[PDB]
């Protein structure tokens, strides 16, 4: 099963100058819970962008050029990076938008943090077809002194 998780600030904003510029510590400890002991796949933008392998995560990067770090695995095409998960039970897909777009048709769930946030950005979350999906979780939070914005936590299966 392959699942996509991302976080997306209003018009479906994922980033900006190859960053996220806001600071959600509640969302990053809901991505730590949803991805720990399982693979992530990342494209190569996204693998500069953390700057670092995830702890307790097989970590695998998309690239067509050869990789630079073996502390992580490198592949260079979506069947590769199937093929380097294993026999797993949920794969999990960290993006970034191409990485996003690529992945979209072939899962069965998605983990979308909602951000009541208007952000200027240069990449966004693929437009998803709605019918396709159905919600089975969603949880609102509203801004507090360590969220400045408020959140919805949303799980969607593929129906
Ligand atoms: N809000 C969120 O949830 C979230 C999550 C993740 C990322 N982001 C943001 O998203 C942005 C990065 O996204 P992006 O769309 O620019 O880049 P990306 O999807 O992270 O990376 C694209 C790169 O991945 C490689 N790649 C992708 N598909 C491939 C394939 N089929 N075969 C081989 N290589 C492949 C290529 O690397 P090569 O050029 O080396 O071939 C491509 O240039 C940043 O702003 C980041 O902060 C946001
Ligand atoms: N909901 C969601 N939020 C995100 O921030 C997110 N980020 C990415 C890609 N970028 C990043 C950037 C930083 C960290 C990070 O520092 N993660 C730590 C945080 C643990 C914690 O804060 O409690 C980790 O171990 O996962 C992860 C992914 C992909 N999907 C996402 N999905
Ligand atoms: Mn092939
Ligand atoms: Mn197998
Ligand atoms: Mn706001």
């Amino acid at each position: 099963m392959i699942s996509l998780i991302a976080a997306l600030a209003v018009d479906r904003v994922i980033g900006m100058e190859n960053a996220m510029p806001w600071n959600l510590p509640a969302d990053l400890a809901w991505f730590k819970r949803n991805t720990l002991n399982k693979p992530v796949i990342m494209g190569r933008h996204t693998w500069e962008s953390i700057g670092r392998p995830l702890p307790g995560r097989k970590n695998i990067i998309l690239s067509s050029q050869p990789g630079t770090d073996d502390r992580v695995t490198w592949v260079k095409s979506v069947d590769e990076a199937i093929a380097a998960c294993g026999d797993v039970p949920e794969i999990m897909v960290i993006g970034g938008g191409r990485v996003y777009e690529q992945f979209l048709p072939k899962a069965q769930k998605l983990y979308l943090t909602h951000i009541d946030a208007e952000v200027e950005g240069d990449t966004h979350f693929p437009d998803y077809e709605p019918d396709d999906w159905e919600s089975v979780f969603s949880e609102f939070h509203d801004a507090d002194a360590q969220n400045s914005h408020s959140y919805c936590f949303e799980i969607l299966e593929r129906r």
